[PDB]
């Protein structure tokens, strides 16, 4: 006797013999969970690192454009009085008027006001930006990036997939891709992914090395569907998850010598363990229900909206946290610069 | 909590503002609204946060680079509020289908 | 858009209409037809187009 996760092929049994069916095939794929995650610096997001550049050199030019203006046509300014901005407090009002706070602006002249009502509308649009493309990204946080079957596997944007070389499992999506008659765009564009180098990209040599790929990284393996839910079953930490399908043309069994006569004891005894349920007791016994996790679920559907993760508004707070640091040594030099002299 | 934690942090910037008034006060005389009190210093940093505040008085270049985190700060914060009250007004209105 | 289709055209009453659309169906049936199509529309191209 040969005892395993055997399945029907005809095949073999012109060199061994079968048992007949007592349970339906199934193909099936394992995932790694996605529930809510915690990005640190999603508060960043909306804008890149060289438009948050440009923006900030942005500042500092308009501050220089402004200040020479105090150079090439100054109006009749006030006596002895810094309305004759420095370039420093020019700079500092370019900066506290950006951000929508500050107060009244001293110029006179039209050139500077032209200027600055050119500014004023950069900036609220700047701003009304930030917020929009904010409040877009979080709206589009949503859950159907659960991937629920295997339309949405070969319609999926995220994820790569594939199985072990050589398995009935590949050659099966073979036989639905490669075959001039089959033309269905689902199984054609799991082919593809699974036929993309000639199958050396993306396959595995064992299904427990494609199962580790999956734990500790980024991918999909395709087996039989009874093995995974299994695995599924007994994942320790609830990252995988599992999906299926049921499909034709296969049975799960067991094989016997070439010519075995003990191949007639199955059929009734079969229908008996079944009728009995005995059959569906063995089943419950090695599939239970309530393993360490559900098998199935992989999101969060009641957290429609929910609330700011405290690490996730982390990022915020390392802006603060920075400007306090960077302030300690200035708040030293306040004091350490006079102490080079004494002066005062 | 996280309520919690920005009164926590409001309170924090005033005392860390008062410390800094307090080492290294300006030329100006001592002893007047030319000098600074701590319940004015939580009174700015509040006023300021709500977009309310209007004017700042501080010159010390430690202080406004500080300050300048901290407007930031507050317009990170209320652009975090209204764009998660709008999505959660937006999730709402298409998820509730016992029909 | 179909049931229009591409075919040799002959002189009217030109006996071997028939000869070639008897072989056109042996071409079709082994496959042959489209191992010769793929020889120009290779399925599995370089690129998903």
């Amino acid at each position: 006797i040969g005892i395993s996760a055997l399945t029907i092929t005809p095949d073999r049994e012109n060199v061994v013999d079968f048992t007949t069916r007592y349970m339906d095939y199934s193909v099936g794929v394992l995932l790694r969970r996605a529930e809510k995650t915690v990005d640190m610096f999603a508060c960043l997001a909306p804008f890149d690192l060289s438009l948050w550049a440009c923006i900030a050199g942005t500042v500092l030019l308009v501050g220089l454009l402004v200040y020479l203006l105090n150079w090439l046509n100054p109006p009749r300014l006030q006596m002895g009085s810094m309305t004759s901005t420095t370039l420093y407090n020019s700079m500092w009002f370019v900066y506290g008027s950006f951000v929508q706070q500050g107060g009244e602006v001293p110029y006179t002249t039209l050139a500077t006001r032209m200027m600055m009502g050119a500014w004023w509308l950069f900036a609220l649009i700047v701003i009304s930006s930030y917020t929009a493309n904010l409040a877009a990204f979080l709206t589009i946080t949503r859950i159907e990036s659960s991937i629920q079957s295997l339309q949405d596997l070969s319609k999926q944007t995220e994820i790569p997939y594939g199985t072990v070389l050589d398995s009935a499992v590949y050659e099966h999506v073979r036989m639905k891709g490669l075959n001039p008659f089959e033309r269905d765009s689902m199984y054609s564009q799991m082919w593809r992914m699974i036929n993309r180098s000639n199958g050396s990209e993306n396959n595995v040599l064992e299904s427990q090395a494609g199962i580790q790929k999956v734990k500790y990284g980024n991918y999909a393996f395709v087996w039989d569907a009874a093995v995974l839910e299994y695995v599924a079953i007994n994942d320790p930490d609830c990252s995988f998850y599992t999906i299926g399908n049921t499909v034709a043309d296969r049975g799960y069994g067991i094989a016997l010598q070439h010519g075995s006569p003990y191949r007639d004891v199955f059929s009734q005894r079969i229908l008996e363990l079944q009728q009995n349920g005995d059959m569906d007791i063995l089943k419950h016994k090695w599939w239970p229900k309530n393993g360490q996790c559900d098998l199935y679920s992989s999101v969060d559907t009641k957290q429609k909206g929910g609330a700011l993760d405290i690490k996730s508004f982390a990022g915020v707070f390392c802006i603060l946290a920075a400007g306090i640091v960077l302030s300690c040594f200035i708040a030293m030099l306040e004091t350490w610069w006079n102490k080079r002299k004494g002066s005062r």
